């Protein structure tokens, strides 16, 4: 029900060596990751759907839209403008069956717009949403892969049309949030 | 047995093999791959025990000594000096477990000098020492970490053939690691 994730479990983080590769990561080694992490995942056999479902933030500042965590850039985020618990809504036109839902975190990079907890929720709608897990972010720079290998009932998978995050609290007394990317998987 | 190293096949699988990641890069870039590729093999929990053998090459051209290739500095390196196979004999005082050999190739920096064959005997000595494995050089541009552990006491490696009709190989850097 919580994962606590602290890259200092191992098919959980993207990146890494053998574990942090960097014990403190530059501007470089974070783009580098960022951007090493999604052909490591475009490599794999499953299918991107990341792009085929809705995306509703609870709020964002004008010129960090939602669509900045989506693309394939490590120096774009959206940024949330709100009181907390900032929200991420992800609506797709019918069922899926999620088998991975990455995420970049970093620390280093974000700052006080690092989120500390995030609350994943799935179902058919909002109204419908049941909570999945929570995640406690608490060191970790780098692409991390969220492979629902839990309920081996429906086998590893997240068979859902809505997800939703919440972010209710960041590091260092951050009020808004940054995302930098997050991608959905399919299998086949 | 055979070991296709080749950095633009990007491969979960593969992943800590090329240390600086899956991909001409300048000579600035090269070089910050090879600083970043030993800050990130030795922040690991790994041994670097390295120094603690003896290292014996078939031959050296004077001011490019073995030494160059253990140095930790980019722009230095062994050079070979004379007929192929080159050679590099690696002897423990003591039965080692291996866990990692780490090898520089940067087919780039190195051109001609850069190996496209590597093979990789070890044993006890000479005398009994066994094959383990081919690399295959195709194409690769920083630190390679061959996980084989391998418990040995001397190491081989021949160099047969260099890319781009190459008579003698560089190494500016390799390095042995023991688990912690
Ligand atoms: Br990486
Ligand atoms: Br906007
Ligand atoms: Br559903
Ligand atoms: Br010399
Ligand atoms: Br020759
Ligand atoms: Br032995």
């Amino acid at each position: 029900s919580v994962l606590v994730l602290d890259d200092r479990t191992k098919d959980l983080y993207v990146n890494g060596f053998q574990e942090i590769q960097y014990q403190n990561p530059t501007p470089e080694n974070l783009q580098h990751m960022f951007h090493q992490g999604i052909e490591i995942l475009d490599s794999a056999r499953m299918i991107n759907v990341t792009h085929l479902a809705l995306w509703k933030p609870s709020s964002f500042k004008l010129g960090n839209p939602v669509d900045f965590a989506l693309d394939d850039n490590y120096d774009t985020f959206w940024q949330s403008d709100g009181g907390q618990p900032h929200q991420l809504d992800i609506m797709f036109s019918k069922r899926m069956d999620i088998c991975v839902m990455a995420i970049f975190f970093s620390m280093i990079a974000d700052e006080s717009y690092a989120p500390s907890l995030v609350k994943v929720y799935a179902g058919h709608s909002p109204s419908d949403a049941r909570f999945y897990k929570m995640l406690e972010v608490r060191n970790v720079n780098g692409w991390v892969a969220l492979r629902f290998l839990d309920n081996r009932e429906d086998d590893q998978l997240l068979k859902c049309q809505f997800i939703r995050l919440l972010f209710p609290v960041n590091h260092e007394n951050g009020k808004d949030t940054h995302l930098r990317g997050i991608r959905l998987y399919v299998p086949s």
